[PDB]
This record gives C-alpha cells, structure tokens and sequence, in this order.
C-alpha cells in the first residue's frame, strides 16, 4: 500500500508550472534574507549576517529543544558555512569543523567573522562519502540532492545514512542529520531500525518550502517515526488545496561580530624579563589600551590590546603580458588557481590559530638527553676548524640591502624614512649602545617583535586567496645585537657542506643536483625525505637550550653577549600583531611565548640546519638499534650514543642534505624508515601522513624532492652532462603570471615577466613549453629594459637573471665556467646545443607538447609576440630571440 508521501510526490509531479509555483510557498515560514544578501554582495563579513538560510533552520531546531550542540561539532555538507557558523556561536560549542565538496556547482565555504569564527575550520575539496569517521560531539549533515523520482531521493537518502552510520558508530550526544527522503515503505523501516539502535526522531523545519518532504533526524526528539513523517503528509497534502496561503516572515538571525574566549594552555610568563617591555607597550598607547575578554590566544599568553590601523591587502593581479604569450594554460587549473596570498589581519589571523597557535608537549626525558648529547658532539663537531667570533658594527653596515626592513615599535626608534638612512645616523648606534648595556646588566627593554603574513603567490583557497604565513622579526637595532652575537654563523660559513658534511648553505639550485647524485653512490637504502609539519612551530624550549650550547666555544664576553640575545629574545618573545575586532575595527595584541622559532632571526636559517641535523642523526640511531624504547624514558648507557657518534657520526652526516627545515638522507638500510619513536616524541611530526606508518622511500635519485625540486642528468650534445633542477611546470607559469602589483603600468609588469622568462632561461631551459615560452617574453618586453621584482623566495635561487647581459653569457658561467663539477670548461655558443628533458618526464612534469591548443600556440607565436609589441609599444626596440 502506498503511502501518505508516496501520494504527495504522485501529485507533486503531476502539478502545471503554475499549480507547483502557487504551492511551492504557500503558507511557509520564511526569513528576511535582503539586508543580508546585500551586504555578502558588498564583502561586509563584519555585519553579524549569517551565511545562507539553513542558519536559521538550527535556530529553530535548538530553541525547541532538539538540538543541544555542544563539543567539537562536526559539519558534514556545510556548504556556505550556514550551520558551521551558527554553532561557533553557542556557549557550549568550543570546536566547529565543518567539511563539503567544492568545484563546479557546488557551493564553496564562506569567509566571515561572525562571533566565534576562530573556533571554526572549513575544509573544502571532501567527498565524505570517502572520509573515514572521526569521533565527536555534535554530528552535523545536510546532505541530500532533491529529484522528481522518488526511487532515486530513495536511493540517495539510503546512500547517505549507510555513510552517517559510522559516525554515530561513536556515540555522539547530539545529532542532525538530513533524511531526504523518509516517506516510502522502504524508508521507514530503515529509519525505524536506526531510531532503535540511535535514538532521536523526525522533525519538519517550517523554514522549508512545500516542494520537499525533507525532515531532519534530530536527538532531542522522540515522536515516533511513522506517526511523524505521516504527519507531516497530511500538512502538506492539505496545503495543495484550495487557496494559496500568505508566506509567514521572520527575522533573520544575527550572529554577532568578533572572536570568542578559549581555554588557555599558556606558559606562564617570565614578567621579570619581558615585564619592562609590556610596560613599555602599554605606557606609549596608554589612552587607547585596554584587555579584551575575547581574544583567541590557546597557546600564547595575552597581555593587552590596543586600537590599531589595518595593513596588508587580499588583492591580487594579472601580469597582462605573461597571460597574452601563455594562452594554452588559461583552462589549466594548475596555473590559474595561483594568485597572491592574503595579508590583512584577517587574512593571517585565519591561519594563525590553526597553525602558529599550537603546543607540542615537551619530550620525555630520555629524549631529552639524546638531543643534548647530539647537540654538544655537533657544535664541538662544527668547530672544529672554526671558531665564533663577534661580528662588527662595519661588517653590519655592508650587509643590509635596500630593502631591509626598518621595523620600529617605540616611538624613539621612528626616526628614519629607510634602513640605509638610519645605520648612518649616530642616534640609531646610540639607541644600539643603550640595549647593549640594558643587556649586560640583566635587562632588556626594546627588542620587541614584529609579526604579520607574508605576501606568496600559493594556490587558492576556497573561491578567494588563501590565508597567509606568518613572518616575524625585530627592530633594526634589537637584529644588530643578534647579528654580533651569532652572525659568525652565517658570515664564517658553519653549515656549508666543507663544514658540516650534510649541510647545503650558501649553494644555489644549479649545484644540489650533484649532491644527491653523489649521495645514491654510497650503498644502503632508498632515499627518504620525509617533511616536518610547520617546523618552526616545533622548536621546543628544549631544542633552543641546546641552540644556546654553541656558546660555551664562545670567548667569555661573547658567551655574555649571546646569551643576553638566547634569554632574553629567544627563549622568551615579545610579539605584537593585529587582529580583527567585533564591528570592522582593527586592533593590535600583545602577546608572549616561551618557544618556538621566528622566521625572521638572524640565525633561522643556520639553527634550523643545526636542529634538523641533530633530528636525522637521531633516527638513524634508532634505526641501527642503538637506542631501544625504554631509551625514550631514561637513557639506558649513554656512553653507547657518544661511541656510535665517535664511530659513525660523520659519515651519516656526509650521507645527508639538509636546508633549514628540509632534509634528503641516505640511512644505511631500509629501518630508517619506521624509525618514529624519538622522531614523534621530539615533536617534529612529519607533513601528509599519519603519525605512526612508515615512510616512503624513493628508489630513483632524480625524483628525490629536495628545496621543493627534483633533479635530473642531461647530457650536452656531443659530451658533458649536467644536472639540472626540475619542477612541475604548472606552478612556474602560475606564478609568472600573477603580478604582486597595486595598479603597476605596464612598463613595470613587462620588467617582472622579463625576470621569470630569464629565470627559466638560467634554470629550467630544459621545458620546451618554458625555453620556447622565455624567448617569447624576451622577444615581447624591449631588450635595454632591466627586470625587476622577485622571481623566487628560495634561499638557494641567487639570481643570476636579474641582469641585463646576454643570457647565453650568463648560463655559460653558472653551468660552464663556475661549475666545479665541470672538467672541461670548452664554452656552449649555441642554444640548440643545450638539451631538453626527455619527452615522458616534460609530459609527467606538466608539459603539454602533444595536445593540440599547444601546437598552435607554437606556430603562431612570432603573431602572438608582435601583437605583444604593440601592447608594450612598438616604438621601443626589440630583438628577436624566438631565432
Ligand atoms: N558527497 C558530498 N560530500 C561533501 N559535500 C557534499 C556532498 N554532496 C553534496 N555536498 C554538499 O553539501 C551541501 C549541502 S547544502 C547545506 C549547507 C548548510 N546547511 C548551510 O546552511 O549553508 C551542498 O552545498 C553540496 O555541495
Ligand atoms: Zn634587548
Ligand atoms: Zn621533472
């Protein structure tokens, strides 16, 4: 016998277009959605609106009782965010996690800073069909797909609560999850099986127009099920006759603006050392400063706030002349995703509380021990043909380039316009002669540090730019004093590889290929290169005491002056940055923590070489058996690790590549690869995998990731061979053609494309679409013309483009004459003489040689390169490099 619903759909579909648009709304409830709509059209994210309709479907459910969120919520299908960001407002509520698939069609999360959005995590790209269960508090799904058969809403609907069955598999307090389609035979006992084993009922939301039969299966009901979905027919068969009812309106929800108080986990704070640099900070915005009970800070203790302008910007723009002479690419995903990243207060603060707001427990005590003594053996291993030395206020002066960051906070130290001007002014070595003795008298009262996003060029997030990195560094005089009390580090050259064995520094991409060449020459295992998650938030207080144990190599003096610079800045940090405030109004925070690495010390690079070291020499201990799992608690002999290093120390350095966070090492069997104990104990937990299965290794030396290239042999013609760095060639275009730019003229963004196209020249003139694609940029932008900009961001690419001379010239003298693994120095005078990569690896690198839209962008493009001419002006003067 069919059913109630069974007859509703019978006629649903049986309806004119006029007799279903008379009832698709008679008599329902409906919220007021125009002040809002407006609003999101305009970008107000400030406005306490709610992101969709479905917002106001929780409401109702909760005020009724049905629903008690509470926990970590857990959003399946959140689409827009309309549930998500409803529940980051209840007080219960402490974590929102929310997932839904992207792309074409479907909707894509929205960014809003309604109250509580910092305890809310979008993710966009699921399909959570294929996502395994997790277990949470609050379950949340509203994913159905309505249709005209209701074998197919059936089937769906069935689809969907075999999916959410897993879930409740864990027991979660409270729960609303859609039912599409619970009105057939076949559906009810289905959901009459699943009330018994779950509990709950079905609720009809009047927020609902009378096209569906949608009921949501809710924890805090218990009508029973066919009394409630029957019901719920009866209204809706009612309403198809007779007269057309009124629409009933309600007020939109409104969510509220700012962040929302979190449980602190901080350390306590060291006020005898950073409490004269608080007290500097409130005393200058005395008039304005003040503490806000809402501040999202898990990890960092809070010290105050204080009203602030806005910085940075979410826009970003299009290199015309790179997008003109790389048409082929625009319906590449791969390159038209890239665009610069978003550096407002918003725009960090969003990645900030996941990633920068975090707290690694400290290692066991065992650990502890493993790491001060491996700590101690490299730094006495180090200088060994070395000694530190202090590095001088001259040496200073002829190392800050132009663009040096000046980075004042405190009103005496806003002096000067640029960083030149002001290492020439008497007064700013006098405010440097000042923290000196502060220092040397215990105290420390101006270094204080800068944070706010760093401006990449990364692929999309959502619809919109990704959120961005956080950088942090001090004021100019604070980085003096760390550059003469660690600056011999990176002046003196301890990381090179004469020095250290498996450190790279100072070396460029045209010269690491040879390393890993070498490296697969020693026997062993497969190559691993494994990847911490976010490194610099990893260095625990216990990795920066044994940082500090280089100075005890340190003249007396000089031991003073370092550990003035250890205690006082890096073992304990002042930062200020902003963050967004409830109604649109910016705000600057003053926050503290006791570990973790700022990206912008003087000795970042070379510490995080030394600590990454001191990581892979570890896991190759625990991978030959030396150290055993009750080693982790306390340290059995420690006399077995300091004879393993004495013996085998320093060729497993020699088997190693390391560049600050980022590793390459040949261990001596294949063990290193489920060698995790110390390694996740140490808190340096690996990127993209879980915590405890075994690394993948590479069998095959020129797929090695490394400085996030790979490297492969090419042989000259007739004779030589060299090893050339290689990457995916979606992401070189991508970003050649994004201009960091606010309003540039095309002069200017014609010098950025020349620079990209002589970077491909110089290092990747092996991707016949980069070599053809670079002569045509050189051929489009007039020849006197400089470039400009800034190609890469990599410590390794040193930019031998940035140059006006013949390029032919300068790859002779990177690749010829000044490679030392280079016997015979005969000069190249001929571009076909230099090779390409060999077809599959082009095509598997992203090269589209044999698709069709990319040969006729070939034979076209000396017609495409003067149609470039006249956009640039075809009365400046051009070469024709395309020959
Ligand atoms: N298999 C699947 N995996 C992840 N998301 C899916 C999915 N199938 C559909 N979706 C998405 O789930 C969303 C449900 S619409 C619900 C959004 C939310 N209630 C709000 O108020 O905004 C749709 O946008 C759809 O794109
Ligand atoms: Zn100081
Ligand atoms: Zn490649």
């Amino acid at each position: 016998g069919e059913t109630l619903g069974e007859k509703w759909k019978a006629r649903l579909n049986q309806m004119s277009a006029l007799e279903f648009y008379s009832y698709k709304k008679s008599g329902i409830t409906e919220v007021c959605r125009e002040e809002a709509r407006r609003a999101l059209k305009d970008g107000v994210a400030t406005g306490g609106h709610a992101v969709s309709r479905g917002s106001a479907k929780l409401r109702w459910l909760e005020e009724r009782g049905y629903l008690q969120p509470y926990g970590k919520v857990v959003d399946l299908g959140c689409g827009r965010g309309g549930w998500s960001y409803y529940a980051a407002t209840i007080r219960k509520v402490q974590e929102v996690r929310g997932y839904t698939k992207g792309g074409p069609g479907h909707e894509e999360p929205m960014l809003v800073q309604s109250y509580g959005w910092n305890i809310v995590r979008l993710k966009s790209g699921v399909d959570v069909f294929h996502m395994a269960a997790e277990p949470c508090d609050t379950l949340l799904c509203d994913i159905g797909e309505s249709s005209s058969s209701p074998e197919v809403e059936e089937t769906r609907t069935l689809r969907v609560l075999s999916m959410v069955g897993d879930w409740l598999e864990k027991r979660p307090g409270a729960f609303c999850i859609k039912v599409l389609c619970p009105y057939t035979s076949t559906m009810m006992e289905t959901m009459e099986r699943l009330q018994r084993r779950h509990g709950g009922g079905l609720v009809r939301v009047p927020l609902s127009r009378n096209s569906t039969h949608e009921m949501y299966w809710v924890s805090g009901a218990k009508s029973n099920i066919i009394k409630s979905v029957s019901t719920t027919s009866q209204l809706l068969l009612g309403r198809m006759d007779g007269p057309r009812r009124p629409v009933k309106y309600e007020e939109d929800v409104n969510l509220g603006s700012g962040t929302r108080a979190v449980a602190s986990c901080a350390e306590a704070p060291n006020m005898k050392i950073i409490g004269r640099r608080i007290e500097r900070i409130r005393n200058e915005h005395a008039e304005t400063w003040f503490l806000d009970e809402n501040h999202p800070y898990r990890t960092w203790a809070y010290h105050g706030s204080y009203e602030a302008p806005t910085q940075g910007s979410a826009s970003s723009l299009v290199n015309g002349v790179v997008r003109l002479l790389s048409k082929p690419w625009d319906v590449v995903t791969g390159v038209t995703g890239i665009a610069m990243t978003d550096t407002t207060p918003y725009g960090q603060q969003r990645v900030f509380k996941e990633k920068v707001d975090t707290r690694v427990p400290d290692p066991q005590e065992g650990t502890r021990q493993v790491m001060n003594i491996v700590s101690s053996w490299l730094w006495k291993e180090l200088g060994k043909r070395k000694r530190p030395r202090v590095c001088t206020k001259e040496e200073f002066i002829n190392k800050v380039r132009s663009n040096a960051a000046l980075g004042a906070i405190f009103e005496e130290e806003k002096e000067w316009k640029t960083a030149v001007e002001a290492v020439n002014d008497p007064r700013f070595w006098a405010l440097v002669d000042r923290e000196r003795e502060h220092h040397l008298r215990g105290e420390c009262h101006s270094c204080v540090y800068n944070m706010m996003g760093k401006r990449e060029k990364k692929q999309g997030e959502f619809g919109k730019a990704k959120g961005s990195r956080a950088i942090w560094y001090m004021w100019l005089g604070a980085r003096f004093l760390e550059f003469e009390a660690l600056g011999f580090l990176n002046e003196d050259h301890w990381m090179g590889r004469e020095n250290s064995g498996g450190g790279v520094e100072g070396l460029g991409l045209q010269r690491l290929g040879y390393i890993l060449e070498e490296m697969n020459r020693a026997p062993g295992g497969k190559m691993y290169a494994d990847d911490t998650a976010g490194w610099d938030t990893r260095i625990s207080k216990f990795d920066l005491e044994n940082e500090a144990l280089i100075t005890n190599q340190m003249e007396e003096g000089h031991r003073t002056l370092a550990l003035a610079v250890i205690k006082y800045t890096y073992q304990n940090k002042v930062v200020k940055v902003l963050r967004p405030a409830e109604g649109g109004k910016t705000v600057m925070d003053i926050i503290s923590r006791q570990d973790q690495r700022g990206s912008g010390q003087v000795v970042t690079y070379a510490l995080n070489t030394f600590t990454n070291l001191v990581v892979q020499l570890i896991r190759n201990m625990e991978a030959e058996e030396v150290l055993e799992m009750q080693d982790l608690w306390l340290l059995r002999k420690p006399e077995k690790v300091t004879r393993w290093l004495q013996s085998n120390g320093w060729d497993r350095l020699k088997r190693m590549a390391v560049s600050g966070d980022d590793c390459v090492v040949k261990p001596i069997d294949d063990r290193f690869a489920h060698a995790l104990r110390f390694l996740n104990d140490m808190g340096k937990v690996r990127k993209d995998t879980q915590e405890w299965k075994p690394s993948t290794g590479w069998s095959n030396w020129e797929e090695v990731p490394f400085c996030s290239h790979h490297f492969n042999k090419l042989y000259l013609k007739d004779g030589r061979s060299i090893v050339v760095p290689c990457r995916h060639q979606d992401e070189l275009i991508g970003r050649a053609r994004v201009s960091p730019g606010a309003g540039w003229s095309i002069r200017e963004t014609a010098c950025l494309a020349k620079s990209y196209a002589q970077m491909w020249q110089l290092l990747y003139f092996h991707r016949r679409d980069l070599r053809l694609m670079a002569n045509a940029i050189c051929s489009a932008v007039p020849v006197d013309w400089v470039p400009t900009g800034r190609t890469t961001w990599s410590i390794h690419g040193k930019g031998e483009w940035m140059t006006t001379e013949d390029m032919l010239m300068v790859w002779n003298r990177v690749w010829i004459e000044e490679n030392d693994h280079m016997e015979d120095k005969t000069p190249v005078t001929k571009w076909t003489d230099i090779p390409y990569l060999g077809k599959r690896e082009d095509l598997w690198c992203g090269s589209l040689i044999g698709h069709r839209p990319r040969t006729t962008w070939a034979e076209n493009i000396k017609d495409t390169v003067n149609m470039v001419r006249r956009i640039i002006g075809d009365e400046e003067k051009y070469m024709d490099y395309l020959s």
